[PDB]
C-alpha cells in the first residue's frame, strides 16, 4: 500500500468541517474576488474565466510547458487555459474541446487579449475524438472520486487517450491519481518515450493528489509522487494554515 493510498483513506475519514479546513491548508491561491464580480456583471476583458488561467500560468512562467503554434486544449471547460494561451507571443491558434451538458462547464465567450485565435467547442467527449496535429497539447481532465480505484481507472483512461496526440510537441497533462502502482507503470513507460516530468502545482488543493505531466523536465516519477504524498499527509497533522493569497492574472483585451 502506497503513501498516497494512506492519504486517501485519511481524506475520506474527514467530516465536512475537517475537509473544508484541510483542502486549502498551506496552499497557494489567487484572489478571484474582482474576476468573479466582473464576470457576474458580464465583463469580457481582463478577467480570467476560472482559476485555471493562473494554474497554467504557474507552469508557463517556469518554462515547464512553452505554448506555441497550434494549441489543443482537452477538457477546456470555461476556457481558462485557452484564453491564457491565446495571449502568448508564440501561440498562433487555440482549439478547446469540452463535454459541457449536465455536470460539466460550458465555454465562456471572452474578449481578453488574443480572443480571435481561440475556438472553444462544447459537446465534445475527448474519448471519442480522433487525434489532430498540434504543437502544444494541453489536457486538464480527471474527475476526483472518494474511490482511489475509480480515480486510477480515470487516470489510466486519460493517459491512454492523450498518447496518440503526443508527437514531439509541448504538453501539460493532468494526472488525477499519480500514486497507484498501475498509473506509475504507465507514467514510467510514457516518460521513457515522450520524456517530461511530473510536477505538483502549488495552486492545487490538498483534497487532490493531482500532478501534471509537463514536457520540459526530467526526474524520478516515483520520488516526485512520494514527496507529494508526504506533503499532503503532513498537512493533516497541524492546525489550518491560511492559503498564500496571490494576485489573479490580467488577460488584457484586444485582438492578435
Ligand atoms: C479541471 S476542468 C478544466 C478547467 C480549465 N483548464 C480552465 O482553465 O478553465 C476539466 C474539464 O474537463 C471537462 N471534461 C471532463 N471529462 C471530459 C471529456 N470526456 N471530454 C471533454 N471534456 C471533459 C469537464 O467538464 C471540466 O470542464
Ligand atoms: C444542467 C445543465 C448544464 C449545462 N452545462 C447544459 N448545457 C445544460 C444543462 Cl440542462
Amino acid at each position: 500500500e502506497t503513501l498516497g493510498e494512506k492519504w486517501k483513506k485519511k481524506l475520506n475519514q474527514l467530516s465536512r468541517k475537517e475537509f473544508d479546513l484541510y483542502k486549502k491548508s498551506g496552499i497557494t491561491e489567487v484572489d478571484r474576488t474582482e474576476a468573479k464580480e466582473g464576470l457576474k456583471r458580464g465583463e469580457t476583458t481582463h478577467h480570467a474565466v476560472s482559476r485555471g488561467s493562473a494554474k497554467l500560468q504557474w507552469f508557463v512562467e517556469r518554462n515547464m510547458v512553452i505554448p506555441e503554434g497550434r494549441v489543443i486544449d482537452l477538457g477546456c471547460g470555461r476556457g481558462g487555459w485557452s484564453y491564457y494561451c491565446a495571449g502568448l507571443k508564440k501561440v498562433t491558434e487555440v482549439r478547446g474541446y469540452t463535454k459541457g451538458g449536465p455536470g460539466h462547464e460550458e465555454p465562456v465567450p471572452m474578449s481578453t487579449y488574443g480572443w480571435n485565435i481561440v475556438k472553444l467547442m462544447s459537446g465534445k467527449d475527448v474519448f471519442y475524438l480522433p487525434p489532430e496535429k498540434c504543437d502544444t497539447l494541453l489536457c486538464d481532465i480527471g474527475e476526483s472520486s472518494p474511490s482511489p480505484t475509480v480515480e486510477e481507472s480515470r487516470t489510466i483512461r486519460v493517459l491512454k487517450m492523450v498518447e496518440p496526440w503526443l508527437k514531439n510537441n509541448q504538453f501539460c497533462i493532468k494526472v488525477l491519481n499519480p500514486y497507484m502502482p498501475t498509473v506509475i507503470e504507465h507514467l514510467e513507460r510514457l516518460q521513457r518515450k515522450h520524456g517530461g516530468m511530473l510536477v505538483r502545482n502549488p495552486l492545487s488543493r490538498n483534497s487532490t493528489h493531482e500532478m501534471y505531466w509537463i514536457s520540459n523536465g526530467t526526474g524520478n516519477i516515483v520520488s516526485s509522487v512520494n514527496m507529494v504524498s508526504r506533503l499532503l499527509l503532513n498537512r493533516f497533522t497541524m492546525t489550518h494554515r491560511r492559503p498564500t493569497i496571490e494576485k489573479d492574472v490580467d488577460l488584457g483585451a484586444g485582438t492578435r
